[PDB]
């Protein structure tokens, strides 16, 4: 596997990177992003977000700073955990969390979090250059239905998708004062007019659910989703563009992820030759349990075959993770091309797996 960012080498003097991300482009183009976590490898710290773009499917790649924090605090300022998605038009977007003090986003303050927003950049030409940053959260102009008590939220880490006519959606996370305690729901947002204004959706059935991706199918929107301390990956399904949510048995447990926390996944939807809608899902099998996160394997469901089980399909990165911050993965598939990024010690690793697209697609 190629090391994509290597703390050991990078033009940044980086210590570690962490939260990869991955957008394989009409074009052949590769598109990645990473958190640039310059002195170490805490949540709480300096960071800004990098890209690499590869034009030689993945032998080499051109590395550039996509969004800097707000430079506030030199030693809390921090852009981070990307969400990124291509519309119909090929513009990427990429959202990210901003936040400038010490402290978890979403169980430190019993308030909005003064110091946090959403920050969106976007490019129009392919990932070369990127619009100024836009804040979507400092006024109501750019989120319709966010909830009075919103402590914070941002994407869901992985990537977003496009419906039929052309809607984006992006999978979030939330944390909502409830009660004289905070809880973290998973849920999403739409767009309607290329990424420059948006609707929040309702929270999923259950707290403790946080990072997450959905697929389209059929017009309903299925969600995989971290759910801390369950063990396993959720799952619900949406009828209406995620106002409402019930469990998605098909896939809710079906992905165990060991003792302990959860893990940021990937979930994304391919259609084989033979017509079938698979999804795909990337996450450690965390046999070892906690933070260790071992075993980054992926997934193949069938969801018009739904009688036949879960299959593991390799595992990209048969190794421990590192417990100081590991374990997190992004697929992305497009036009029977199958690639991963993910994290491997400090470093982001890529592969493709294309090959193993190719022993599901039986042509
Ligand atoms: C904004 C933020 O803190 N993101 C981080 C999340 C949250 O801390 C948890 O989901 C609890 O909220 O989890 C990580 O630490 C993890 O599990 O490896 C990494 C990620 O960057």
């Amino acid at each position: 596997p190629l090391i994509l960012f290597n703390k050991d080498n990078n033009i940044w003097n980086s210590k570690y990177f962490r939260i990869p991300n991955i957008q394989l482009l009409n074009d052949g183009t590769i598109l990645t992003f990473s958190d640039i976590r310059y002195n170490g490898p805490d949540d709480h710290a300096y960071i800004d977000i990098a890209s690499a773009r590869s034009t030689d499917f993945g032998k080499t790649w051109s590395y550039d700073i996509a969004m800097k924090n707000n430079r506030i605090d030199s030693t809390y300022s921090r852009v981070m955990d990307s969400t990124t998605v291509i519309t119909n038009t090929g513009r990427i977007i990429l959202i990210a969390g901003s936040w400038n003090t010490n402290g978890n986003w979403a169980m430190t303050t019993s308030t909005r979090r003064s110091d946090w927003s959403v920050q969106m950049i976007y490019s129009d030409d392919n990932g070369l250059t990127w619009s100024n940053k836009i804040d979507l959260t400092k006024d109501s102009s750019k989120v319709k239905n966010q909830p009075s008590n919103t402590i914070g939220w941002l994407g869901g880490v992985g990537s977003g998708i496009v419906m039929d006519d052309g809607t984006i959606v992006m999978p979030a996370q939330i944390s909502l004062r409830e009660n004289n305690e905070n809880n973290y729901y998973s849920l999403i947002i739409y767009s309607k007019d290329n990424g420059e204004t948006w609707t929040m959706g309702n929270k999923v059935p259950n707290s403790n659910t946080s990072e997450n991706m959905v697929i389209e199918l059929d017009g309903a929107l299925i969600m995989s989703t971290r759910y801390d301390y369950s063990g396993y990956r959720a799952a619900y399904i949406s009828h209406d563009l995620g106002s409402t949510w019930e469990i998605y048995e098909p896939l809710n447990g079906k992905v165990l992820t060991g003792k302990g926390s959860g893990c940021q996944g990937s979930f994304i939807k391919a259609t084989t030759s033979n017509g079938h809608r698979i999804g795909l899902i990337s996450a450690p099998k965390n046999t070892k349990g906690e933070y260790i996160r071992d075993n980054i394997a992926v997934y193949m469901i069938d969801f018009d075959d739904l009688s036949k089980r879960v299959q593991e399909i390799c595992i990209p990165y048969p190794k421990d993770g590192n417990k100081l911050g590991g374990g997190y993965s992004c697929l992305s598939f497009k036009n029977s091309h199958l690639s991963i990024v993910y994290e491997a010690n400090g470093n982001i690793e890529y592969q493709d797996l294309t090959p193993y697209y190719s022993l599901i697609n039986k042509q």
